[PDB]
C-alpha cells in the first residue's frame, strides 16, 4: 500500500524475484531424491515432497509479490486438475524459458523463440510412445509414479492387463482393514452430473441412488429462453403419459443455466403427489461436451439409458410410448459423475450393437487418421460404453496412512489411464534434450530451409541457448551423483543422444530410461512445455503491476 | 492529511508526476511490443492489455495523487461508455498536449494552441470517411479485426452488404455443428421492458410472447401522483372502447414508480374476465431524448400522449390495436411480424429523420444530436440476426464466438462512427495539413505565421502527431532504415505504416488498418480539454469537511 | 510474518536449532536421576520428569520454530498413545540420526544409512525376549517402569502370575481408603452399547441386567433404507421361531441411525405380550475392523449376518438363545456367567487367532495388524479386574493411579511384544553386532565394507548407540573421570550398567533392568523416519491461504 503502481525495471525485478523463489522451492522436491517442504496450517505441519502441494501452498507477504505468484502457480495447479501430474516440470520450464526470453529481448526474437519451441513441442508429440494394457511398460510407468511401490504397480498393472478387451474405470474408498480389497462391477462411469445441488437426495448435492428412471437426452444449451418449452414439456408428460413412466424423469442436456434450473425446481413443487422420500422426480443433468465432439457423447448417454435423442426442448411435447421408455435398472447420480450398475441383458445387446457401429467407423479410415483426435475420441466413447467399473477399498494400519495410500493409488490410476490414453516418453529429463537437439539438427540439416533457419535461431544464439535449457531437468536430477563429473560437467554428444544415459535414483544403477524403466506420461511433459512457454512469455512481457483495489 | 491545501509549483508537480505515471502505464499497452499489466482484485490476478481496463483500475495511495488521477482517467472511461473505443489515445494526447501548454506558458499562447488544435479537429472531421455497407472497406476492417480471417470477414461483410437498407443487429449462440448456421429475421430490438416482473407470463419476469396488442405511449414519469389518472384511463377504455381492442393493453412510458405499478396490478384484478392463460391484459413498459418514445409509438401504431389524463379523451380515430407479433422481455422487447401496411409508416418516418440530418452543419454531423438520430434510424430499420457458431471442440467454438463478437463490434462502430486511416497517421496528416493550409493561404498567412509558426507552436504540434506512429512503430524494421526524421512530402502523400499482425509495410488504406472517426476525433477533443485543465490548475484541496 | 518462505541454509538452521532445544529439554529428564521441568498453565506450575508431558507441552514463539517443533514432537506423542512408553528415546535418536544424515550428505549415503539402520532394527526384533506370566522378569520390568516401587511391582506381577491361563484386563478407579482394594471378575468388557437410551431398563439409558438372551450380529450400518428389512426380520422370528427363543432379542450391529431406532421402538410396542417388567424384548447395540463383531458373535453364540434381510432365512440350526448372564450399558456391555460349553467355543476361537500370528513375519509381529489381533484375544480371554487405588491425600492417590496405569501398560506390552535388556545397552549390542555380521560374512563383506565401513558411516553409527548409555551413566562411578568408557569385546559379552536406584554396578540381566521391546524398537523406527524428514527438508512455508 506504500505504492500501488509498479512500472518497468521495478516490476520485472519483482517478477524475477518471485519466480526465483518459487523455482528454488518447487524444484527442490524433484524426483524421489526430492527434498522436503514443511507447511503450516493453523496448528499442524504437513511435511511433503509433492510439487503440486508445495506450489499451491506457497504464499508471499507483499501484495506485489503474491500478485505475480498467482500467475506462476495457477498454471501448475491447472496441470494436475487436467493431466494428473507434472506441475514441477511446468514451473521449471516457466523459469528457464522466462530467462531465455529476457536473454534475447526485442519482439522479433520472441516471435522466433515461440516458433522454435512450438516446433520442439511437435517433435515431442511425435516421440510419444503409445501402448496396450498387455505391454510391460505400464508397470514401469506405474512404478515411477507410485514413488517406487513394488507392491501397487503390480496390482494395478495386473488389473489393466487382466481385463484385455475392456478399459477399467477405477474408484477409491477409504477401507477398514490392513489389507486392501477389490470389487469388480459391471458399472459405467457416465459423464452426467447434477445441474444444481437442490435436485439430489437431501436437497444438497448428495449421492442419490435409484432403482428405476425415465431419461430424456436434449442437445441444446439451456437458459432463460427455454423456460416455457420446459413447462409445456414436463406437464405434457406428467399429465398425458404418466401411466408408462418410472420416476424420476432425468433431463440430460449440454448445459442448464440458472434461469432454467429455478424453473424446474418449481415444476417439482407443482406436483407434490409424485415426491417419494424427498427425491425430486425431475433432475437436470449437464455434461462437459461442447462442439460436434459434444453431440456424440450425449448419444452414448442416450443409448445406455434407452432415452431418445432430441434436438430441441420443444420436442418434449410431441412424444408417445414409441419414443418414451422408462428403465427399471439401477443408477447412482452424483455431483462429479453418475454411475450405472444394473444392466438387463436386453440393454447390453443395444449397447454392444452401438459399440460395434463405432468400431466399424474406425475400420474404414486412413492409418494417419488412426492417431487423430477424431479416432482417439471415438475410442474414448467405446470405452465409456464397454467399461468395467472397479471399486478398490484401500486399507492400512492407521487413518492417515490409509488416506495417504488412497492418494498414491489415485496418482497411479491417473498415470496409467493417461499413459495408454495419451502415450509414454522416456524419462530422466531426456526426451526434451532429444526433442530440442533433434529439432535443431532437422532444420540445420534440411538444405531447403537451412538458409533462413540459421539466420533466425542458430546465428542469433537462441538455438544454442535452447539446447542448454533441455539439460536443466537432467542436471537437477543427476548433479551431485556418480553420473556427473565432480566439477559439474556432463557431455551431451552424439553418442549420448543415440543411447541416453540416466541413473535410477531408487537403485543407483546407470543405464537408459528404456532399460531402467523410467518413463513419463507424454501429456504431462508436453503440457508442461506448452504451459511453461505461455506463462514464461507472460512474465517476460509484463511491465506493470497494479495493486489498486478501488 | 499532513497538509490539505497544495498551491503552485507543488500542485503542478503532483499533476506532472501522476500524468507521467498514468501515461507510461496506459501507453505501454499499445503495439507489437505491446506490454501487459497485472491487476489485483482480492485474491486474483487479471493480466491485460486493454487500455480502458488498465486506466479504470489504476490507483494511487496519496489522496493528492488520486485526486488528479480521477481527472485524467474519468475522460478515458467516458470515451468507451459513449464511443466504444479509444481511451489509450485520449490519455496519450492528454499527456502530449499538457506538456505543449506548459512549454508555451502565458495565456495568449494557450488561446492560440486551443485555436490551432480546434482547427486540426475540423480537418479530421472533414477527413472522416462515412462508410456504407456496400463499401469494400468494411471487409478490410473486419479482416484486420478478425486476426486475418479470410472466411469470417467475408461472411459478416456479406450480411451487412446484403441487407442494404437495414442495419443488422447480430446475436451469437454456442452452436452444435462443425459448421456455422445463420437465422435471419425482420425483428427490431426495441428499448422497452417490463416495469415489474409480475406483468410477465407466469408472473415472474419471463418472456411473454404475443400475436396481438394495443399500445399507448405516454411521456411523463409515473409515480404516486398518477394513480388516479390511470384508474380513470384504464376503465374508460375497457368499458367504453372494448369492442375495438386486442389484448393486452401496453402502457409504454418513461418510468413507472412502484406506487403506480401496484395500482395497475389491482386494475388487472378488477377485470378477471379478460385474463387469457394467466397473461395480464395490461403491461407497463419503461425505457432508459423524448423522441425515442416517438419511435416506439410509430413502430406499434400507438398514439403519442403528453399526459396520463389524456387516456380518457380518446376514440377509434386515436385507438389502433395491432394484430402483429411481439416478444416482451425484462431486458428488452422484440417485434417480429410487421404487415407491409406498417412498414410503409416506418420507412416514411425514417425518411423524415434522414431529411433532418441533410440540412445541418458538418461540425454538428459528429455531434451527439446527429449520432443519436442515426441511432433512431437503425432501431427503426433493423433486422435481428442470430448466428450459431460451431467447431470441432467446445473451447474452439467458444473462442470462435469471441472472434465473431470482435468483428461485429468492429463493423458496427465502423459504419456507425465513420472510418479514418489508422496507424497513427490521420493525425499527422491533419496537423501537417492544417499548418500548410494557413501557411499557404496568403490572405491570412501574415498573422498565422505570427501566432503559430514564428512562436514555435506549429513546429511543436507537428512533433506531437508523430507520437502515436512512433509508439507503434519504434523498435521495428520501418524505423531501421531512415529513422525518426522522414515525415517528408513523399510520406504525406502515401503514408507508410506496418501491419503489426503480419509484418508487411504499406499504406493504412492498402493494408486495411482503419480507426473509427468518432473515437480518434473525441480522443483529440477530450485530450485537449483535460490537458488544458491539468495545465491550468494551481490548487489542490483535500479538505473533506 | 516478516517473511513467509524460508529456503535452504536458513531453513535447516531453524531445524537444527529447534531440534537441539527440544533434545536438551527432553533428554534432561531421562532415567530416575532425570532432572525436572516446570510447566506453566494459566495459574499453576506442573513440576515433572515425564518425557511425554515435557515433549507435548514445549512451545516456541516463532511460527517457523513451532512449525518444526510439531514435526519433532508429534512422533513422540504418537508412541505413548500406541506403545505406552518411550518418547524420550525416540527424540534422542531423532536428534542423533539427524546429525548422522547431515554428517554424510548426498543421497547415496542416505540410502545406505537407511539400509544399515533398518538392519539394526531387525537385529533388535530378533533380540526381543518373549515372556510368560509365570516368568520372574515381569516383576523386574514392572519394577523399572514403576520408578522402583517394591510394593506395586509385586502386586501386579502376582495378579498376572496368579491368573496363569487368562490375561487380566485391568481398570483403575480413584478409591477412598489409605489401602488399595482389588475386585476380580470373570467377566468380559465387550464393546457393544445401547443405540438409544429408550431400550434400557426404565427406558432412560440405565444398566439393564439380564440372565438370558438371543443375540444376532449384523455387519451393515443401519439407517432409513433398512426399516422394512427389520420389520420383515423381527416378525419372522417372533411369529415362526418364538418357541426356541429367550428374551430379549439383541440386535448387535455397526451403527443404528435414528430412522431405524424409532422403527424398532414400535416393533416392541407391536408385541406387548412379550414385555417383562418394562424390559423391552429387543435392543439395538452399536460398536465403534469388521472382525471385532465376529468376536462379539462368538462370545454370545449368535450368528454372523452380512445383510439385514438375512434375518428371515433362519432356522434352529442358526438361532441359538443363551441362558447365561449379561449386563448391558450405555458405555459398554459386560458378560459374566459363561457355561463351560461356551468357554470351549471361545478358547477354540482364540487359538485360531493365535495360530494366525504364529505364522507371521517377525517384522509384522510389531505391526498394527498383529497388535489389533492381540487386542481381540484379550477381549476374548480376559478376566476383568478393577483396582481402586488409595492413599493419604487426593493428589497422592491420583498420582498413584497414574503410576499403576504406567505399570499395567508396561506389563501388558512386555508379554504381548517382548522385553530387552535395559541401560541403553541393547542398541549398542544391536549395532556392534550388525556391523560384525556383515563385516564377517565373506559372501557380502566385499560390498558391505564399501558402503558402510569404508565410507565412515559404520564407525559413526556405533558411536550413536553409546548416546543413551552415556546420558544415563556419565557423571557416575561407572565412567572414568575424564568421560571415557570403553566398549570393547569384553563389555559386549557381559555389558555393564549401573542401577540408578541402588548404586550397584552389574549387567541389566543381573540387576533386573529391562525395557519393553516394542517401545525401544518403535523408538528407533520412528527416530529414523523423523530424522530423515528433518535432514531432508529445505523449505518452510508459514503462508496461510
Ligand atoms: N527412479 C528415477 N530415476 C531417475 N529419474 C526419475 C526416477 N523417477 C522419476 N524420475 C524423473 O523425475 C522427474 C519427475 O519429477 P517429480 O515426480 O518430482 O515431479 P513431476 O513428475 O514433474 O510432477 P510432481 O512433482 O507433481 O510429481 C521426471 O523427469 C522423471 O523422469
Ligand atoms: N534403575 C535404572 N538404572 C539404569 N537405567 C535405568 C533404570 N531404570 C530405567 N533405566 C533406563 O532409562 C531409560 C528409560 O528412559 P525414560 O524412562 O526416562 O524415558 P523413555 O522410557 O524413553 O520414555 P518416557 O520418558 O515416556 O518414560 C532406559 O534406557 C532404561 O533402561
Ligand atoms: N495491425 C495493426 N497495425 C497498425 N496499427 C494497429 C493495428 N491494430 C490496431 N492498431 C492501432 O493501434 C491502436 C491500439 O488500440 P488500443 O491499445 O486498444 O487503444 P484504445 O484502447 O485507445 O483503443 C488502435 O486504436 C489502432 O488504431
Ligand atoms: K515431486
Ligand atoms: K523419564
Ligand atoms: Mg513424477
Ligand atoms: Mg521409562
Amino acid at each position: 500500500s506504500q505504492t500501488l503502481l509498479v512500472h518497468g525495471k521495478d516490476a520485472q525485478g519483482i517478477i524475477k524475484q518471485v519466480l526465483s523463489e518459487v523455482y528454488d522451492a518447487v524444484t527442490s522436491t524433484m524426483g524421489p531424491n526430492g527434498q522436503l517442504v514443511m507447511i503450516k496450517n493453523g496448528v499442524s505441519t504437513k511435511t511433503t515432497k509433492d510439487g503440486v502441494t508445495v506450489a499451491r501452498s506457497i504464499r508471499f507477504a507483499d501484495e506485489a509479490h503474491e500478485l505475480v505468484n498467482r500467475v506462476i502457480t495457477e498454471p501448475a495447479t491447472k496441470t494436475d486438475e487436467e493431466c494428473g501430474d507434472g506441475t514441477t516440470t511446468t514451473i521449471m520450464l516457466t523459469h528457464a524459458l522466462y530467462h531465455l526470453f529476457k536473454d534475447f529481448p526485442g519482439f522479433q526474437h520472441h516471435r522466433n523463440i515461440e516458433d522454435l519451441v512450438e516446433r520442439v513441442i511437435q517433435r515431442l508429440e511425435s516421440m510419444a510412445i503409445r501402448v496396450e494394457v498387455d505391454d510391460p511398460r505400464l508397470y514401469q510407468v506405474a512404478l515411477t509414479s507410485s514413488n517406487q511401490d513394488e507392491k501397487l504397480a503390480r496390482l494395478v498393472s495386473e488389473l489393466y492387463a487382466n481385463n484385455k478387451g475392456s478399459y477399467p474405470d477405477i474408484e477409491l474408498k477409504e477401507g477398514v482393514n490392513f489389507e486392501d480389497q477389490i470389487e469388480q462391477t459391471t458399472g459405467r462411469t457416465i459423464r452426467m452430473f447434477y445441474a444444481n445441488p437442490w435436485f439430489a437426495k437431501g436437497h444438497q448435492g448428495g449421492v442419490t441412488e435409484l432403482t428405476g428412471f425415465t431419461a430424456f437426452v436434449i442437445d441444446r444449451r439451456i437458459d432463460k429462453e427455454d423456460t416455457q418449452k420446459l413447462i409445456d414439456g414436463v406437464n405434457h408428460l406428467v399429465k398425458t403419459h404418466k401411466q408408462h413412466l418410472a420416476l424420476p424423469i432425468l433431463l440430460i442436456a449440454r448445459s442448464f443455466e440458472e434461469a432454467a434450473n429455478s424453473t424446474l425446481m418449481q415444476l417439482n413443487a407443482a406436483h407434490p403427489t409424485l415426491v417419494e422420500d424427498g427425491r425430486p422426480w425431475l433432475i437436470p443433468l449437464s455434461t462437459p461436451v461442447g462442439g460436434a465432439i459434444g453431440t456424440s457423447e450425449l448419444q452414448d448417454i442416450a443409448v445406455m439409458l434407452n432415452a431418445p435423442m432430441l434436438s430441441d426442448v420443444a420436442d418434449l411435447t410431441k412424444l408417445d410410448t414409441h419414443s418414451i421408455n422408462g428403465q427399471h435398472g439401477q443408477l447412482e447420480l452424483g455431483g462429479n459423475r453418475s454411475i450405472l450398475k444394473s444392466t438387463t441383458p436386453k440393454d447390453e445387446d443395444r449397447i454392444e450393437q452401438h459399440a460395434r457401429g463405432i468400431e466399424e467407423l474406425l475400420e474404414g479410415f486412413s492409418l494417419s487418421d488412426k492417431f487423430s483426435v477424431r479416432a482417439r475420441y471415438n475410442e474414448r466413447r467405446i470405452r465409456t460404453l464397454r467399461g468395467k467399473l472397479i471399486t478398490i477399498s484401500v486399507g492400512g494400519e492407521t487413518y492417515s496412512e490409509v488416506k495417504e495410500r488412497v492418494d498414491r493409488y489415485e496418482d497411479v490410476v491417473k498415470a496409467i489411464r493417461s499413459a495408454l490414453e495419451n502415450g509414454i516418453l522416456p524419462g530422466g529429463g531426456v526426451s526434451l534434450v532429444k526433442a530440442v537437439f533433434g529439432t535443431i539438427k532437422e532444420g540445420l540439416e534440411d538444405k531447403d530451409q537451412s538458409a533462413e533457419f540459421a539466420k533466425r535461431y542458430i546465428n542469433s544464439g537462441i538455438a544454442n541457448e535452447l539446447m542448454r535449457l533441455s539439460t536443466i531437468q537432467h542436471k537437477l536430477l543427476f548433479k551431485d551423483t556418480a553420473l556427473y563429473k565432480e566439477n559439474g560437467s556432463f557431455h551431451f554428444n552424439d553418442d549420448w543422444l543415440n543411447t541416453p544415459t540416466v541413473m535410477n535414483l531408487a537403485t543407483g544403477e546407470i543405464g537408459t530410461p528404456e532399460g531402467l524403466g523410467i518413463y513419463d506420461t507424454a501429456y504431462a511433459s508436453i503440457t508442461a512445455l506448452k504451459g511453461g512457454l505461455q506463462t514464461a512469455k507472460i512474465l517476460a512481457t509484463t511491465k506493470t503491476l497494479i495493486l489498486g483495489e478501488k
